[PDB]
DNA sequence: TTATGTTTTTCTTATGTAATACGTCTGTAACTTGTTCTTATGTCTGTTATGTAGTTAATATAATTGAAGGATTTTAAGA
């Protein structure tokens, strides 16, 4: 599976990497590959495009035994956009009190 | 005796971890502003009450109205 975003990136689960490409299997100016949690919060915001995320399924999900709190909610999804370089706040959006979404073009199955 | 492979230790970096501080988005409120329906009222008009002006042909030809045990003093008009 392969999920397009904005500015051509893609994120891979036929690999574990991302990239700017224009070419879905090609590794074209690569990112690099997220964190374990970078890449936990990428699929759960995947899975539940096209709808918002609420936060407390992304903090249950990312961290089932853990007590979160309540910051690196932001820290965490402030360095993952970074990672993607969302400088204008556009790759991933917070609907306020609904959660995250994050701007999936097309998949690739 | 000495060169070298190894292993353990310590320094360096990386992902997460949290704390406090401050900006954004959004939810309510103050301030106006346009539109439509309603209402009290000022004004015009018709109808009836009312207020005014006029006229009437035996003859008839100088009030009235009390008013009633007042004393005392002053001052103008008559002679």
């Amino acid at each position: 599976v392969i999920y397009q975003f904005p500015d051509n990136l893609w994120w891979n689960e036929a690999s574990n990497q991302v990239y700017y490409a224009q070419d879905p299997m090609k590794p074209e100016r690569l990112i690099g590959t997220p964190s374990i949690m970078q890449a936990k919060l990428l699929k759960i915001l995947c899975e539940y495009h096209p709808s918002p995320c609420p936060n407390d399924q992304i903090i249950k999900a990312l961290w089932p035994h853990g007590f979160i709190s309540s910051e690196s909610l932001t820290q965490a999804i402030k360095r993952t956009r970074d990672f993607l370089n969302d400088e204008h706040k556009t790759l991933i959006e917070n609907v306020k009190l609904q959660g995250y979404r994050i701007n999936i073009i097309q998949v690739i199955v």
